Parts: C-alpha cells; sequence; structure tokens
C-alpha cells in the first residue's frame, strides 16, 4: 500500500523517519492507530498516522 504525505514530519527518536509533505511512501505496517511504519527509500520507521493518508 502507499501512502501520501500530507505534512512535513521531522524524526524525534530512533525508531522514527522524516518526511516531506508530497512523499510517497510504502506502508509496512498500519496495525497501531497512531503510528504507522514506512519505508521512505532505503529508511524504514515510524510516521504518525494522522500525517498520512491511504491511496
Amino acid at each position: 500500500e502507499l501512502v501520501l504525505a500530507l505534512y512535513d514530519y521531522q524524526e524525534k527518536s530512533p525508531r522514527e523517519v522524516t518526511m516531506k509533505k508530497g512523499d510517497i511512501l510504502t506502508l509496512l505496517n498500519s496495525t497501531n492507530k497512531d503510528w504507522w511504519k514506512v519505508e521512505v527509500n532505503d529508511r524504514q520507521g515510524f510516521v504518525p498516522a494522522a500525517y498520512v493518508k491511504k491511496l
């Protein structure tokens, strides 16, 4: 599944990754309601689920 980044997010912990608004990310795990695991080109980690939209 692909998600679209609606906002910029800068990583704030070791498990997070950074994304820019408009990035299309690969969604790896959306089992948590708040934090989803994504791949943003050869990095994998968590971003806030509210800040992305599934395509």
